[PDB]
């Protein structure tokens, strides 16, 4: 009977030895539980940066086309500029025109007036000719001064071209942006919240770690007064 509950005593190794068994085999469960998280973060992490990667994409558009924007912008300032002086310009000299052909009438008729010597009245004819070619290419050099704002205010239509090219810059970014930053501040919240399961999973394993810590040295001593008595008996 001595010996019966000497080994009724060693049943509780058994209790340990199991306990030791069905404890790491509650680590293991999380050592891969971590592993299949560690595979999700890799996946969450490249997103991101293939994400925030693509945002940078819309800077390097933008920063070109602002640099087209303002340019066009100086275009169109430039043209109705020049625009506002030739429809200046030319109203200008095409009052010289007017005023071109208002002298020759009265010259033909002046020095015929007098006429009613005769060479003081062809004096005239001379100034006839006189103020009548000096006048005559006045009305022609305006005529093609026209021609410089028959380029200038369809330029201006070179401007309705900045507005065509940056609606692509906008709608393809605009439309973009909700895109890529609504995705992106998205992509990092699953990133983080994944590593802080890690961190916590980590942290309960090496609890059981440190648990295992002890329960595995018991057992050598369980193993070794059992076997110390079982040597002695």
């Amino acid at each position: 009977m001595a010996k019966e509950e000497e080994l009724a005593e060693s049943s509780a190794i058994s209790a340990k030895e199991a306990k030791i068994e069905d404890t790491r085999d509650k680590i293991q469960a999380l050592d891969e539980s971590v592993d299949e998280l560690q595979q999700v973060l890799l996946v969450t992490s490249e997103e991101l940066e293939k994400l925030e990667g693509r945002k940078e994409v819309l800077k390097e558009r933008k920063k070109n086309a602002v640099q087209n924007q303002e340019q066009l912008e100086e275009a169109i300032v430039q043209f109705q500029q020049k625009e506002t002086v030739l429809k200046e310009e030319l109203s200008k000299q095409e009052a010289v025109f007017e005023t071109l052909q208002a002298e020759v009438k009265q010259l033909r008729a002046q020095v015929k007036e007098k006429q009613q010597l005769s060479n003081e009245l062809t004096e005239l004819k001379i100034a006839a000719a006189k103020k009548e070619q000096a006048c005559k290419g006045e009305e022609d050099n305006l005529a093609r001064l026209k021609k410089e704002l028959t380029e200038t205010e369809l330029a201006l239509k070179e401007a309705k071209e900045d507005l065509s090219f940056l609606t692509s810059e906008m709608s393809s970014s605009t439309s973009g942006e909700e895109k890529l930053e609504e995705a992106a501040k998205h992509k990092l919240n699953d990133k983080t919240k994944t590593i802080e399961l890690i961190a916590l999973r980590r942290d309960q394993r090496i609890k059981l770690q440190h648990g295992l810590d002890t329960y595995e040295r018991e057992l050598k001593e369980m193993k070794r007064l059992y076997k110390q008595k079982t040597t002695l008996l």
